[PDB]
């Protein structure tokens, strides 16, 4: 098809859950062990095939740890979609989620599509979020819920792509 569309995405969550390394394998295909926490935000994008239309996701990627609390509405206030990271491994992450999300449903667009990443997935030997129990707060606050894994790449293309076909 020879029909483009763009839009905002914003990734949110608490310190050390995996932003940058879902960002990092979406939009590079890569994955870092070392990945340096992120001091503010960092900005990429990524073009996709979307069923007859070309996709263009412009990302900001936050820096979770508290003290930048106060600059998230300057990423949040115009985007289209958002996805609240949790890591699976780690409860206090998944509460802090069900925070970001009610951040984003009071503060910003009306309209916004949500998105869940229950993250590092590949680590389920030391799960500490019950999958169930997830999805069932997904379905409740409507949010599109996902396992994903930037470290073996599981759920990270179908996660954005299913954001993309719900926008
Ligand atoms: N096993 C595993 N490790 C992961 C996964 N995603 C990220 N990690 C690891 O978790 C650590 C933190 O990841 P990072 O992407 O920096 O997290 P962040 O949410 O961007 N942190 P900040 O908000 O401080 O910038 C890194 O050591 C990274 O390699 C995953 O899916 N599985
Ligand atoms: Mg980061």
């Amino acid at each position: 098809g020879n029909k483009i569309c763009q839009f905002k995405l914003v990734l949110l969550g608490e310190s050390a859950v995996g932003k940058s390394s879902l960002v990092l394998r979406f939009v590079k295909g890569q994955f870092h062990e070392f990945q340096e926490s992120t001091i503010g935000a960092a900005f990429l994008t990524q073009t996709v095939c979307l069923d007859d239309t070309t996709v263009k996701f412009e990302i900001w990627d936050t820096a979770g740890q508290e003290r930048y609390h106060s600059l998230a509405p300057m990423y949040y206030r115009g985007a289209q979609a958002a996805i609240v990271v949790y890591d699976i491994t780690n409860e206090e992450s998944f509460a802090r989620a069900k925070n970001w999300v009610k951040e984003l449903q009071r503060q910003a667009s009306p309209n916004i599509v949500i998105a869940l990443s229950g993250n590092k997935a590949d680590l389920a030997n030391k799960r500490a979020v019950d999958f169930q129990e997830a999805q069932s707060y997904a379905d409740d606050n409507s949010l599109l819920f996902m396992e994903t894994s930037a470290k073996t790449s599981m759920n990270v293309n179908e996660i954005f792509m299913a954001i993309a076909k719900k926008l």
